[PDB]
DNA sequence: TTTAATAACCCGGTTATTTTT
DNA sequence: AAAAATAACCGGGTTATTAAA
């Protein structure tokens, strides 16, 4: 009884296109016309009020020719016993069954000859074959199909919900009650749902996404979704930057709106992890089709137990993200001294030959989505910008003058920075995480 | 200059209203009746084609009597130096300026006779002094305060912005490109801005916030402000929207308080409450900001036990000095804890345990004022005296015999398996304690 | 013979004490 | 007589080795 598929032919900007669905679906995209377009292809095909005033001339393909609208419904009906609704259309639908281990039926909707009367006109056949489709007896104005179905719109008998974008002049917690009602609640059992608002999607089970796209003949992507704060407003988006720290953002922040800053509108997403984590976000991002971006550090750690042996920690955690195995530890010597800058010295100089030694599979990693630095943000943001870094803080060490307070004195960077230095900072050969997210 | 004041009298929803208010003026609350009037009250006093039409019957106090409606704005004029609208609006006037070394300017909206034919006959008057009010002359349809000001409305010479819900069919990144624009660059210099939407107000920098209340008295709190503040005001964002906030330090108890306040009470939400991450125990940046709107700004805090850097034994008492340095007030001194080197763990986090009920119990004097205020101090933690509510049905969930042990090691992952898997009772059992007396402040009952 | 309990590191904050110049 | 590390906690995460019953 849960609905397989909609294929739709000669629609107002369709040419042909087969959709997957089931029960509970949820259509977004940048477009709203394919949005508007898909939930009025389901108005024609169930809704008589919709489909008794016909097609005009722009309700076919652009405005003119390929008069033969096809709009079939495929159910996937099958045994599912003594049901409510699958024994209702049993005994609405009868003789229109060609054998009674059919586990399959069709709702057809034929259009043709717009130009004669100025009239679409629009025929409705039954049927659990493609061919041999038995046309829907009817009286007067009432068909045998709406005794089955019943669709309900909303807009600021196995029963259809329609409903185009409802977080329009509504508060956000009541975004996120209409949230869980419209999953908790057996009343919203097959809805079609058009949003934007992430907190409508918070909270969310066994659903067709339906993507649309910005192209002319607009082609549809479905998938199912089965089990999340932090990736509701990134469900809307085809490409995601995963970073790790609030410095990080609020420099790709001034770099982004610097450079192009429309980059959220054709599809791409700044998204947090708060640590060194990615794991647990692009087997999410994965499923669902979203091109993921990981930007990491390459980080070291001592051994417990071992005096001078070091840990490859960055190298392994890119290591674990392709399912690989974990490399062999090295051997950095460190005399008593002082421990503040020049240990620090020692673990960049370790770091950069551990970079060289293994840039065959740093090129294995960029083959992938992983982009992983040299030390940190701190020191290849110094290999670009690194004549401009001083003027600012007028000092001679800005590395060390930001590794003191991470945010803080970047935001002081940030909020004294030229519009020339961001395409300095986004065109340098170690910022192509960025150029992945832009999509140029 | 800059606006000063406006005094709104015998209007549709005022008795009497005398509102400080300064350029780039931010408008919000959950009275949007008297949001959509404060900008008719502008509308009135300085545009064109509303005043050309007076006033109804309706706009009369509340639908009669109340015969002399007064809308008085002053804009004390002494700025000059290189804004030329002192120059302009001393230019314009002849004989309401009587003095030149005058730093006060009046402009009046008087109306009378409200039962004669259904018409106000708005009156506008021009002055420096309150006393003696010239008329403002004109020769046909246009005044001469109309040659000096222009207003422009925005809803889906000096120039004065009145913008009413822009983020109606507005996307969410051109919401905060809104915020920018309104709020870094010079190009709206007055405006009146109204609003629902949290992310208008991302940056926002020398601004006077105007909360309205949602009495049926309509008055207002306005306030100066000015300032990471994107840190700030990414939080404090969708908590100015709400009447009443809950200062919470981590997402443990996020967790747990949003599923006993959707079992309790479901629309604390609709009614001015609100849930405030931190991310650690730093209040003092976030209650600079919500005691001069009017927001209650109500805490929860645990006490902490830290060991001293130099001296080895004594332990600097950081859970009663965090809640002091809000009110201002002088440091404690320290204490002695005798542990030795061989108890690590376990043994060594319960004789901490123990320590903080005899600090605590010790010092019930000076939590007495701290409960007095908003400020709100645990035992030990979070942890344990949510033992001391739902105790044993933390025993029947996790099988464990010390769950708490249980539930340090984990914190959200067993957070989260504690709060799937909670009944009914024990939501109103945890909500009734007067250790959490925090949850009821933030909704009033 | 498994099993929890810290060393080590990452993403943010604070406040008093050495420390070095 | 300063100002810059450095402990030592607070809100979150992951491996890996050790002590531990
Ligand atoms: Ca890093
Ligand atoms: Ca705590």
């Amino acid at each position: 009884m849960k609905f397989s598929n909609i294929t739709i032919k000669n629609f107002r900007n369709f040419e042909k296109v087969n959709i997957n669905l089931d029960n509970k679906n949820v259509i977004f995209g940048m477009n709203d016309i394919g949005k508007t377009n898909f939930l009025y292809a389901l108005r024609f095909l169930l809704d008589k009020e919709i489909r008794k005033f016909g097609f005009n001339k722009s309700d076919y393909h652009k405005h003119d020719t390929s008069k033969k609208i096809e709009i079939i419904l495929t159910l996937d009906l099958s045994n599912y016993e003594k049901d409510e609704d699958t024994k209702k259309l049993i005994s609405v639908v009868k003789g229109a069954r060609t054998s009674a281990n059919a586990d399959v039926f069709y709702i057809a909707l034929e259009s043709k000859y717009d130009d004669k009367e100025l009239y679409g006109n629009i025929i409705l056949k039954w049927g659990s074959e493609l061919d041999n489709l038995i046309d829907i007896p009817g009286r007067g104005n009432i068909n045998a199909l709406d005794n089955v179905f019943k669709v309900i719109y909303i807009n600021p008998k196995i029963v259809i919900y329609l409903i185009e974008e409802p977080e329009i002049s509504l508060h956000r917690s009541m975004q996120i009650a209409l949230s869980k009602q419209l999953f908790e609640q057996s009343t919203y059992k097959y809805f079609f749902l058009s949003t934007h608002s992430p907190e409508l999607l918070y909270e969310m089970d066994n659903t067709r996404l339906i993507r649309v796209h910005s192209t002319e003949k607009v082609v549809c992507s479905s998938h199912m979704y089965n089990v999340n704060k932090a990736l509701s407003s990134a469900l809307f988006a085809e490409r995601v930057l995963l970073i790790e720290g609030p410095s990080e953002k609020i420099l790709f922040e001034k770099v982004l709106d610097e450079v192009e800053p429309e980059y959220e509108l054709n599809g791409g997403f700044l998204l947090e992890v708060g640590g060194t984590y990615f794991n647990h976000y692009v087997c999410t991002l994965n499923d669902l089709g979203i091109t993921h971006i990981i930007k990491t550090d390459n980080d070291l750690k001592s051994k417990k137990g071992k005096k001078g042996v070091y840990e490859l920690l960055g190298l392994n955690r890119c290591l674990n993200l392709l399912g690989r195995e974990n490399l062999d530890e090295i051997t950095i010597d460190i005399p008593e001294d002082i421990k503040g800058k020049k240990k620090k010295e020692r673990l960049n100089e370790r770091k950069k030959e551990i970079f060289k030694q293994y840039k065959n599979e740093v090129g294995e990693f960029l083959g992938e989505r992983i982009y992983l630095s040299e030390i940190d943000l701190e020191n290849d943001l110094y290999s670009a910008i690194g004549e401009s870094m001083k003027r600012i803080f007028e000092n001679e060490d800005p590395v060390h003058y930001l590794q003191k307070s991470k945010l803080f004195n970047m935001v002081e960077l940030v909020n004294n920075l030229s519009t020339k230095d961001c395409f300095d900072v986004f065109e340098h050969e170690k910022f192509a995480c960025l150029k992945e997210l832009v999509g140029s």
